[PDB]
Order: C-alpha cells, then structure tokens, then sequence
C-alpha cells in the first residue's frame, strides 16, 4: 500500500462512453396541397401522375368539376422519427492518466 | 499538504462535458385525399390561390 | 391526372410540375431527456486510506 491512496486503476471512477435513450414521441408533418402553382404549358407532353389544378377559367359551355373552393384543411399525422445520440468522447487523450495529489498531512 | 484531497479549483483530474449527435431522421407525411371538405359548387365563386378539389 | 387523353372536353389546366414548391414543415425533436447511468449502491466505493 501507499500513503497516498485514489481511485485509478481499481475503482469507482468517473468517466466513460455517455449512452442514453429518448422516450418515443409522435412527430407532425404537414403536407400543404397548396403553394404548388404550374409549370410547363397546355396543350402538349405531360408526365403522369402530375397534380390537376384548375386556371380560375370562366367556362362558356363546360362545367369546371375539377376546379372547386377548399373549405376545411387537411391535418396530417407524420412517422418517427430519431431513437437517441449515439457515441460521444469523454476526457482528454493528451491528460489521460493525469495524476491526482492525495497524499495526506 | 492537507489529510483530505482534492482536485477543484487546479488538479490534474478526469471526466467531462460528453458530446453526442442523433443520426439524421426524415419526417415522412402522407397527403390524404379526404377529410379536406366542401362547400359550395363549380361555376360559381372560387377563392383565389384555393388548393384544386 | 392519369394521363387521360379529353374524349371532347381540353384539360389545360392540367400540366406537369417542373420547379418545387417550398413547403413549411411544423417543430420537431429537440434533444434527449435526463436519464440514469451507473448504480448508486456499488458506486463510489470506499478505498482504504491506511499509510503503508
């Protein structure tokens, strides 16, 4: 034994990897249908699956069923999201094994 | 020299501030196509810049 | 729009989408809560202070 005693190479130390979690919770995500405005021209080439919106046009003779007013908006629930941190550096490698004064009067 | 010991004010101690980072997460929302309403009919007045329905 | 050609009505004001729309998206996660590391009965252990 020594005079001076610590807690370095068998002991309850300080310092190690930080691991922790997060409780699950749910994330909102909004998706507007709005805000879209156009693109390209009419009367040619048009990718499939492409959003109909409507020119605000008078029709002479047609009716516009595919043009209409929103009354109520659309709330939308979105997933998951990030679990926790992952692996961070603790202490100094330069001061790693620094020594401690214990030594008694 | 003092019978207690103590590393405070200016020691050569251990441990510190850890610093993480979360892994980039994407928020994925799907546009439904009802429970968006109605009123009204076509023809008619229409608010300008309304998402088409 | 499925890509249906009008049997007699024009669909021009269906178009194709060539520049994105800027959307604004609600808050999200922040950081981690507290949690527990280590045991408190085992820790800190009492080291013999005896001079040799």
């Amino acid at each position: 034994a020594g005079g001076t005693g610590g807690r370095v190479f068998n002991t309850i130390r300080t310092e190690n990897v930080p691991l922790m979690t997060v409780n699950g919770s749910s994330f909102s995500l909004s998706s507007n249908t709005h805000s879209h405005n156009m693109v390209f021209g009419r009367g040619d080439a048009s990718g499939h699956n492409s959003s109909p919106n409507w020119y605000s046009p008078g029709g002479g003779y047609s009716q516009r069923t595919d043009n209409d007013t929103h009354t109520h908006t659309i709330s939308g629930s979105v997933s998951l999201g990030r679990d926790d941190i992952s692996r961070q550096p603790i202490n100094t490698l330069p001061p790693f094994r620094a020594a401690h004064i214990w030594r008694r009067i």
